[PDB]
Order: C-alpha cells, then structure tokens, then sequence
C-alpha cells in the first residue's frame, strides 16, 4: 500500500486526470511512467496524476528545505533567483560523495557580492555538532551559525515542474493545434506560439516540404524525443502529415540574440552572459556525451526561459534539411561536421554572448571571412571580455579540430570560472 504526497497544486485538463492539492494524500495505484493511476484519499476519485508532483509520505522530497537530483552548480542558480534572501538555504544530493548529501547557503561576500557557498555532511557537517535527522540539522543552523557563513533563513525558492504531455501523445492530429502569433518567419519555415488542446501552451516549428522524406525526418524526431536535458528544448509532439510541425515547450523570452539585444538583456552584467555561456556548454557536454551533433550552435538557436534558463534548440536539425561565420573550417572546407566543429561554433557563440549579440566579425563578407581564416586571423578580445575568457574562444578555433577541447571541459571551466577549485565547497573547524 503506497501513500504519496502532492507537492504541489494541480488542475486536471485531460480526460481522467485528478485534481488535487499540496498535502493531500493519495494511494498509488499503478506507476506507468509520467503518468501514474492513484487514489486521492481527499475526493476518493481514482484517475492520473504527474508522477513528479509527488512524492512518498514523510520522504526527503516533503521536505521544503530538500532538491532532489540538483547540482552544484544548478543549486547555486536557484538560490541566486529572484524572492530569495541573504541565508536562503538548501540541501541536496551530492555530485561528488554519491549517496551522501550537501548544505548550500546563500551568501554575501565583502569582494564577491552575493555568492552561494556549499558544505558537505556524512549525520554531521562538523565533529562539534552530530544530528540524527537532517531536520534536526537545519533547526540548528536557524538558531545562529555554529560556523557557517550564515545562518539559515528560508528554505530556496522553489520551482513549479513543468507539465508533463499528454500520455501517448508523441503523434498529434493537426486538429488539436491553434497556432495563434507568429514569432518567426524564415527560408524553412515558421514558428508560432500555439495551444494544444485549449488546455497548453506550446511553440510550434512548421516545417516547410522539402529535401525531405517525412519518413527520413520522423525517424530523426524520434531521436530528438530521445535527448532530454534541463539544457534542451523539449520536445512535446508531433504532426506526421506535411507540412510537419514539431511541437515544444513554449520560451517565454524568446531567442537568446533577441533576448541580448533587448532592454533586459543590456543589463545583464558579464557574470550572468557567462552563466548563459555555461548553461550552454552544459547542454553541449550531454549532446557530446551522447555522441551526437548539433550542426547549427549559434544564438539564434538558444532559447530563453521567463527564468532565465538558457535552452539548445534545434540540435540535429540542420542534417535533415549560411551561417558560415559560426562554422569550422573543415566543415566549410569538407563538410565535415563534428562535435568538434561545435565546440567552434561554441567559441563564436561566445563572442556573440558577450558582444550582447552582435554580428561576428561585423563588416566582413562570407568570403572575406573564409579567406581570413585561412591567413590565420581570429575575432580580437572586445572591450568587456576578460582575458582568460578569450583564451577559451581561441582554443575553440584551433584550426585542428582535434586540438580543440571538449564541451565537458569547456563545462567544467565556465562553471566555476569565478570559484577556485579549493573553493568550491568549504572547509568547517
Ligand atoms: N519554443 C520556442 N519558444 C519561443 N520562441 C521560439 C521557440 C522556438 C523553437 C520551437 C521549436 C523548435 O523545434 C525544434 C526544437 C529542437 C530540435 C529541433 C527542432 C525550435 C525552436 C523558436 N522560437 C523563435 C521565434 C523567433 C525567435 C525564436
Ligand atoms: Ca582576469
Ligand atoms: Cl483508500
């Protein structure tokens, strides 16, 4: 008999979906993936409901102050987020000790402003201070900083998951789509913002007849389906008749380079452009790590979230179908693209990021570039941009590709490119 507990509250749209509300409890009934069948014990009503809305009764995910599968480096995004404080805290599964758990607390530094400082725990942080329950810990810290940077205020600022998609609904009738503004317009196709089904909100990207095979495409989606990452667009569905239309998450703030160079975007400082550049490398590093490549890296191509998560779109796309000023050499020269020939785009990419959008190399005709390249000329360091920052662009444009570095590198790099490793986690008396 297993009892479960809504995190969250939730409004049914579907056929036999439930409602419910934080803290009622349900009776599972069947885990058949996003989708599970429970019963809730408050409308004894039996039907569906997200499966990541809940969690087992008197379980780590109840708690406030507790986030599963977050890492380091996203724990430090979500405690930087708007409607936190000074003490804002949390504790999540480790990266590095697997199976053990760390405490990540907000922070404001005399040189480094506000920052997130993370501690681990093995239950004790310190010998001075053992607890048996992790809720014993936090009260603890609540109550003055027995060392800490600070002491515990609020629990993080937490997130509302998204939606998941309708079961079985990966082919989609036109019928059920209104595609209600067009964001963009292009040699392809178009994007709009639409509905699904009255109930959702989604972007579609009407794909115009071409090359094509819709059998050749479909067979290509269904690996785009495969790739899911907090760093990718994600894919909801698809129309199979042409002209195709794939179906995603809609982004609130639209493309990157529109988003760097609106009003908004402007005052984004350079810590926050790099942060972007490593969310980025991040989704780069999961496509590498799939032995997969994206063909098309630019900031045309990366979405913006209302929270600003930046997300890869696109990836895969450009087989099944000019930017030549992002593209690598060989794949100029050969058309051999690579991950390595993103990693080149990645390095354009970053120039574009901290030039807040502006052309690459600006006043240069396609084949003025190409034979630039070719004298060995590479982008100078703009005003804003720190040295060592540059230094990655450059070895992203190794003219040997196999001289270039890898996105989990480059990950690993713009990560913490503020924290010196010593520093990453801290060290307690
Ligand atoms: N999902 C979106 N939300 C908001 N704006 C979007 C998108 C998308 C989007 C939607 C679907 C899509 O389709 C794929 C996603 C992943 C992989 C392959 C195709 C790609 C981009 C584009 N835009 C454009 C409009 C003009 C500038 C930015
Ligand atoms: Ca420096
Ligand atoms: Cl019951």
């Amino acid at each position: 008999r297993i009892i479960v507990v809504a995190l969250y509250d939730y409004e049914a749209i579907h056929h036999e979906d439930l409602s419910f509300q934080k803290g009622d409890q349900m009776v599972v009934l069947e885990e058949s993936g996003e989708w599970w069948k429970a019963r809730s014990l408050a409308t004894r009503k039996e039907g569906y409901i997200p499966s990541n809305y809940v969690a087992r009764v008197d379980s780590l995910e109840t708690e406030e102050w507790f986030f599963k599968g977050i890492s380091r480096k996203d724990a430090e995004r979500q405690l930087l987020a708007p409607g936190n404080m000074l003490g804002s805290f949390m504790i999540r599964d480790s990266e590095t000790t697997k199976g053990s758990y760390s405490l990540s607390v907000r922070d404001y530094d005399p040189r480094q402003g506000d920052t997130v400082k993370h501690y681990k725990i093995r239950f004790y942080i310190s010998p001075r201070s053992t607890f048996s329950t992790l809720q014993e810990l936090v009260d603890h810290y609540k109550k003055g900083n027995d060392g800490l940077c600070q002491k515990l205020s609020v629990p993080c600022m937490s997130s509302k998951p998204q939606k998941p998609w309708e079961k079985d609904a990966w082919e989609i009738p036109r019928e059920s789509l209104k595609l209600e503004k067009k964001l963009g317009a292009g040699q392809f196709g178009e994007v709009w913002m639409a509905t699904y089904n009255k109930h959702t909100k989604v972007a579609v990207k009407t794909m115009k007849p071409g090359s094509m095979s819709v059998e050749a495409f479909l067979a290509e989606a269904n690996v785009m389906k495969t790739l899911q990452h907090d760093k990718l667009v994600k894919l909801h569905a698809v129309v199979t008749k042409e002209p195709i239309y794939i179906i995603t998450e809609f982004m609130a703030k639209g493309s990157l380079l529109d988003f760097l160079k609106s009003d908004e975007g402007s005052k984004q400082p350079l810590p926050k452009l790099i942060d972007f550049s490593a969310q980025i490398a991040e989704g780069m590093a999961f496509i590498e790590q799939r032995n997969y490549i994206h063909r098309d890296l630019r900031a045309a191509n990366i979405l913006v979230s209302a929270s600003l998560v930046c997300k890869i779109a696109d990836f895969g796309l450009a087989r099944v179908i000019f930017p030549i000023k992002w593209t690598a050499p060989e794949a100029i020269n050969f058309g051999s693209f690579t991950i390595k020939s993103d990693v080149w785009s990645f390095g354009i990419l970053l120039m574009e990021i901290v030039t807040y959008g502006r052309i690459p190399y600006p006043g240069m005709s396609n084949p003025e570039v190409i034979r630039a390249l070719e004298r060995g000329y590479r982008m100078p360091r703009p005003e804003n941009c720190p040295e060592e920052l540059y230094n990655i662009m450059m070895r992203c444009w190794k003219n040997r590709p196999e001289e270039r570095p890898t996105f989990e590198y480059i990950q690993s790099v713009l990560d913490d490119f503020y924290t010196a490793t010593e520093s990453q986690y801290e060290e307690i008396p």
